[PDB]
């Protein structure tokens, strides 16, 4: 019934920031899209974004405590943070990792994630629709 | 309007084969599910499966020639075949790579794909619904 | 009671092909030897050989379905095929990997197998008698 | 007097397929060019192409049995197949490996071949004329 | 006519020690089994065990001097000792390496041996029957 | 119309030096062969050899300035010199890398070149005829 | 006389979070245990916890300025943060690194720490008693 | 006309902290030096420092939005943060990376930066004068 | 009630041997310290030392048979011996690995242990008090 | 008072050579710029360039003997020459390494230098102004 | 005045053992040669050999205690034993490592020694005369 | 009867240059020492030194042609030059590699040589007496 969508560092900047890699849709538009899709799906989407690891960690804890599912695009922390991994590891509800870009078509260091192994599954390279697809999965 | 769904080695065996990793849905059921979802979406799905690399290659060529999109779960060849990669590289329409299992939660060699970099995007670990999500993306 | 002996690529060529590495016994002789040893042991040996991965995969599936044991010398695919590995992984009956040559005394890439980890056990460097020893194990 | 030219996966697609990397000459044209050059050189060229590993293996065996030289462009299998390597290893006549593209100017995985070490020699990046040069070598 | 069976560190402990990996057969039983199989085969088996590298080395020297074959399960020294390798390298008679466990299905460091390359051949994962099979090979 | 053939360190020694790897043809003979082939082809060949990196660099610069093609066998510097690579990178005309020996059949460090990636193409293992083939390519 | 105990990310969650790896003792209990042990030992323990790197860094600076010893369990930052390492490097008083879990029995990336080399020493796998042992060391 | 100087973790501690590696100049002195040099150069320098990644990210965003140049010494995050890299990647104005210490003369992990590749250029090992030199570049 | 303290190679030499790395306390003093601490704790400590792997192995076996806990400082064998690892793996009672020196602040090869993963926990860099702390843990 | 500026292989070619990577300023212009900046700074600049390693080595020796500072752009030898490193290691006066290009934004092999560790500091990617900045540092 | 010559595993076997790699001189002859050379040089040579690590360690300790120089050929333990390294590290007098064979011309694992770094120096590939040369050095 | 002693880059600088690593003996003294030792030994020593690779190569060729033995200290080229290796490979007479310093006790890149494998043997870390010992070997 409730899904948390959690966005990491530089996802606020989405919109203006390198549109050839990430698109012209802004973060607020993205929230709007998600919130609408959720309505259609009978879910409530709680979308949050922070460039702060500790803030992301808190949101994850809360979802762990609530046993609520999470959609997580952690940005660059995907490739770097064990701390994040360890928080997500406490989640009982499903975890879907999302990347807007096809990381596998970019720098070699982006081809590794600490999160993927403890994710339920992972969507990449489908743009912002990856979020929406991730929703729909959880709907089933 | 037309999508090719292409399944590689051991995907016929889907159903009976290690259900804790891959599920109880059989390949024919999977075709049935996909074909239905496509109808709902206004697409026609052409689903094919082969344990033969040369057969997969032929199907890919055909899609390249037709400029039709492809959903591809290549099984083990994902991690091994350059040949496959090179065929898919000729595709003008989108290519979505799908894995039923979360490969990132398994043997370390499964965490690399030759296909991912030339894919449009990639879905893993969402079971057979990954196919259906992949459809819906293409629908937009 | 029934054992499948399965031989991969270039094992037909056994006989004529580099005898200092692999010997002067031909494939038909090998079938003859195995079939005889099986009789002595009260087993029936079904020996097959193909240079085609898809054909090998089919034979493996069949053994999985029949819950029959397999002796497998996959040739070069031992070092390359995940697909093969994944088929063998479905086997409930024992799987013995056999190499005629001592791969550990040759090129460094031959010292890795995708099959060994899911094999019950592995015999190498004992020539064609490795097959016969593998039989006898299964006899117990 | 007789040379086998053997072309692997996706070489049929030569012509239409990424011409900036591989050119506008089609496979049939290539056969035509080779067959003509052979006439000028007093050789007979037998050019074959398959996307099937087992088919390539059979052609190689045949050349081994005939002690005929081979020109081999194995496509992607160059980087992946031990099986192929092992067949070519049986050749008594010379083996020239040919790549149309300069593999050393592309993805890092293309910079390794299993075939090069057992080749007599190797031509890359000279386009389809590499075949013709390979012929002429054998002519001496 | 005479075979040396040589067992390295922690093989005395065989029996009581992790039976899910190594079995319930004790070392004395193993000697008994081997000694019996040898009688059936017309051989005499000399089975020895030590947790001392220098003791193993002495036994190997003796076999080198006697030009007698050796069956060797060196335990953990398989993965660590060059010294052992160098002694075995002096053997003129055959050397069969045996492991009870399928090392290839365990920790990654067990997948390398210093002995395998100078072995005639290697049996692993067939339990204590690997010894008996190794005998029978030598019988031919 | 004009081609530069440029030979690096120890290519003077060609003739006397390890003939099983490099042949009995001497450097002067090689110049003679090339100069003749060029005449037949309507080209003029300027063949030079030096064991001095700075000398090779100067010859390369000159060819860059003249926009003349180069055939380059850099000897051991192929595997070691970035400096050389950087000079060749300035060439507008084609660059063919030639090795007499099949480097891929020798020490593992010879299997890498700094030059190959900026070469037009590369011939190896065809002996001194590799030079002549390289000429003929440039002729087209 | 005064010791700082510093706990990093997800150590608040200690208690509820994967108890098979980390235990049923909560963070407040841990503070209580430490504070008591300190009393027995004549020390004062200042225990702090934050999921914020910058907060941890500030606490470390303060201890550096005060020349007070630190017990530090940095959680996931142990494996990732150079920044943390650099702060701890300023400490004149001793630094004991503590992990509750035996990191060496878990994922391979946990087997490296940036902190260990600049630590005085390190305790792992002794649960929350590791803290108490670390205290007692400092007491001497 | 305006330059942002951005200093990461532990750069406040500059002054007191390991002076043999980093010097006796404090952060405030550094601001003073920079601010003065800027006046001489006709620029305005905005120097900021934070041990918080999210704070650094915000400052970078702001500079991206303002199309203002940045001088960045990210401290330890240089070696660890992709997130930072991704923010800096949005900068249209130049980016100069500065390290006070010669990182190449220290621990091996310091010899890699995620920032260097997207920097315009990089100064290291020139102490705090590196900042001043970086200014002067931007002045041209 | 009974603890085995087991010391490997060169721990007799403790005292005289490089005191800047290991201290001025001799092995006999160490036994004395441990034996006293044990009395205070109500335990009996059996401390043994050998430079012989086979001797250490025997002591470990004995503890396995007795289901007695072990404190083990294996010296250099920590980094080299699988054999030792395999013996310790049979222990049902706890195993604490102790190093006097902070191995993580020394040569890179010391930063790996074969024992750590099968240890209950590990203390390093706390000098000879590490033994005493290890005792006290076992006391609880 | 006197500074040596030392330029390695292919730096003469600066000007004409790939201007998108290195610029349109020629070497003589560069000398002119440096010589002028030195005058302004009260220094005398001795700028030399050679494609010969032995020549560079001689210039370095001379500076070592004179205890004069050096600015060194060694070109490709930066990544390859230990010999150069060893000469520079004899310098008592400061050594500044300069690269015109941002090597960290190019081929992966350019991201390592043998010189950086024994340099005082290093400037890269600031074009030919890097030389001038390097001067000014030495002026202080 | 006194030198210890210490020989490790399989050096007794010297003489009979692979003479193409190690020669026809036996160990007793070697002692005889050394003892004679020592007389000529005014030294006394104490030559010992053991296949036992603990025995070698004891001899090393004794030399450390006596502050006597050591010539050490440790055989295979050179590549494997940290324990040995640690004993030799206690030596105040010089340590010369000797290998009869040129290890650098053999298996790749022989090209590393744990002893070389703490040796004064190392002689390899000069046969048994390496011992004699090592003596003479110590004589000065 | 005649030996060539060949010294590479920076060996002229021997004497003045880092004496803690290389000593206070100058190159001329070294020639003097060698020339004297040769007289005592009945040999004639031809000692040459160059910082030029091409010059060293010429001297090596000459020795190959003369079938004269060589003592070679190539300095930094030891670790970098294949070209040198290839020249030395032509030598029929023995080749002794000498390093003054114990390279194995220094930077990790010094622990590899291209020359060692084709050397007869190698002396390191015995200072300039290594030359003299190398002479004496050749004397036998
Ligand atoms: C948001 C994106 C990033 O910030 C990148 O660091 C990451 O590699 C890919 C990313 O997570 C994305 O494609 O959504
Ligand atoms: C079908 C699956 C396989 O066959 C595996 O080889 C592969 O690693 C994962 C897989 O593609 C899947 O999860 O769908
Ligand atoms: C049959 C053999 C091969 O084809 C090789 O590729 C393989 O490395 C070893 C082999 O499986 C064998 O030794 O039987
Ligand atoms: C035919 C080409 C391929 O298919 C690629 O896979 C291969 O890397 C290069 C190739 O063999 C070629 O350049 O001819
Ligand atoms: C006896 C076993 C061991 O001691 C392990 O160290 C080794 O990895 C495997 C072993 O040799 C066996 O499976 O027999
Ligand atoms: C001339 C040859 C050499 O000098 C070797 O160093 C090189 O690896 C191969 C070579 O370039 C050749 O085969 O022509
Ligand atoms: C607190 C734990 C963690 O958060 C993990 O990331 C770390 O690998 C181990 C840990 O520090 C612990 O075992 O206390
Ligand atoms: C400020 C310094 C650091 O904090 C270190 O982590 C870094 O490796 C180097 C540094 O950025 C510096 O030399 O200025
Ligand atoms: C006793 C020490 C050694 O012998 C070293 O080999 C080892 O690396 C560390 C050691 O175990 C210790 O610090 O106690
Ligand atoms: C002069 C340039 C080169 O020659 C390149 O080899 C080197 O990688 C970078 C260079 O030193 C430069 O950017 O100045
Ligand atoms: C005695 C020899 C050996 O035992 C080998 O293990 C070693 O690699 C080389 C050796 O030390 C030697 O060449 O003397
Ligand atoms: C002469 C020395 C050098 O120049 C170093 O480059 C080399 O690593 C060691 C050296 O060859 C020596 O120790 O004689």
């Amino acid at each position: 019934l409730i899904v948390n969508v959690i966005n990491g560092p530089n996802l606020g900047r989405l919109g203006r920031r390198e549109p050839a890699v990430y698109g012209g849709t802004t973060h607020d538009e993205l929230v709007a899209l998600i919130e609408r899709e959720a309505a259609e799906l009978g879910l409530k989407a709680v979308v949050r974004q922070s460039d702060s690891e500790a803030q992301l960690l808190d949101w994850i804890h809360q979802a762990a405590d609530a046993a609520e599912p999470v959609i997580l695009n952690a940005g660059g922390l995907t490739h770097t943070s064990v701390a994040l991994r360890d928080a997500c590891a406490e989640l009982s509800a499903p975890l879907i990792e999302v990347h807007i870009s096809n990381v596998h078509a970019r720098e070699e260091f982006r081809r590794h994630s600490y999160l993927s192994p403890i994710a339920t599954g992972v969507i990449v390279g489908l743009g912002i629709q990856g979020y929406l697809l991730a929703l729909r999965y959880l709907a089933e």
